[PDB]
This record gives structure tokens, sequence and C-alpha cells, in this order.
DNA sequence: ACGACACGCGAAGCG
DNA sequence: ACGACACGCGAAGCG
């Protein structure tokens, strides 16, 4: 059987973020960063015709604390860091 | 509250895959399809380190019906088409 | 490829 | 930035 193709309309999904080391420290490269992805909520999906792209309305800013390892003269000192992740609400097809 | 960051571990998630007019019809251009696009399920999320990429182990074809309308001399002719989609049912990180 | 259907919505049917 | 911890796993603690 190969049943009807439903349309991937268009929502929020949990997609992977990438955790930007630039976003923690742009002025100093010698440290390191756990974890490296986290889950988050966008808006995909396809609407009706190309004059529309499926767009967030509303979103969350959610903090998260990672763990921080400086390197200094090869040993560690341990720290944390907090990153705003944005999460998408709510989508609506759009302009 | 910051909670503790957690790890886009490497799995399966749902993800939006368009449907490619050319593997329909690679020979003629004057069609249209419908749904633009579906849900799949695909092997996402980060390893422990770089030298591993998050990979399928087994993979789930399945096929679907979509509509199609062909046209000719400003008219429809209604058909429908069948996609073989590819969904991701268990991944590893590997190589 | 230039936004059928008594209409509006979705070789459709219902109201 | 060159794959601590009595060890192995994960300024850790448990077995
Ligand atoms: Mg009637
Ligand atoms: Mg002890
Ligand atoms: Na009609
Ligand atoms: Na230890």
């Amino acid at each position: 059987i190969a049943e009807p193709a439903m349309i991937a309309e268009c929502k929020t999904r949990t997609e992977v973020f990438e955790i930007s080391r630039r976003l923690i420290d742009r002025t100093n490269a010698n440290f390191l960063v756990w974890p490296p992805c986290v889950e988050v909520q966008r808006c995909s999906g396809c609407c009706n015709n190309r004059n529309v792209q499926c767009r967030p309305t509303q979103v969350q800013l959610r903090p998260v604390q990672v763990r921080k390892i400086e390197i200094v003269r090869k040993k560690p000192i341990f720290k944390k860091a907090t990153v705003t992740l944005e999460d998408h609400l709510a989508c609506k097809c759009e302009t």
C-alpha cells in the first residue's frame, strides 16, 4: 500500500542547535564547552505557495548552563557559562 | 533558573522533505504536484568528537502517493504519482 | 502557463 | 594543546 502523502505543514519541530563558542567568548580561544549541541524548537514546513515563507510569530528565550573548561598552561579551570537559546513557540505562513 | 544544557544526542528526529519534481518526471516540465513537502525521519544530533558523524544504521523505504496535474493546452489531466520516501530507523556515531 | 464548478470551498460532492 | 583520579568510569564520588 502507498498512503496519500500528507503535507509537512508550517509549525514548530525539534531541531539541533550547535552551541557557538564564539558567543561564549569572542576574545579568547583557549577553552572547551560541553555539551556541543542542544535541542531547540523551530518553525519548519511548507506553505501553499512561494510568495509566503514559514516564519515564527512568538519566540521564547531560554537560558541554559553549559560546562566550560579554560585551559591555562595545560591545566583546566572549571567554569560555567550561560547560553541564551531561542525557541520558536508559534509559526504562520507570512509575507 | 538556567537549566543544565542537555546534549542533542545522535538519533532519529522528524525532518521536512521537499518532494522533487525532477524525480517524478525528468523529461517533461508541464506538471504540478501536491503536496510539495512531507515529514520524514532523519538521523541528527552530535557525537562525542569530530572523528565520528551521526549516520543511519537501518533505513525504511516508504512509498507515498502524490497528486499530479499535467497541463495540456491549458487544461488539467489528473494523475497520481508514487514517491518512494526514505526514513531513517536507527543511527549510531560512526567512522 | 497564462490569481471546472449555476457559487464557494476544496474527464470531487455538499449546501 | 600537546588519546586529575591509588583505577576505571565520568582546585566529582563510588566501588
Ligand atoms: Mg449541485
Ligand atoms: Mg577512594
Ligand atoms: Na465543482
Ligand atoms: Na577522580
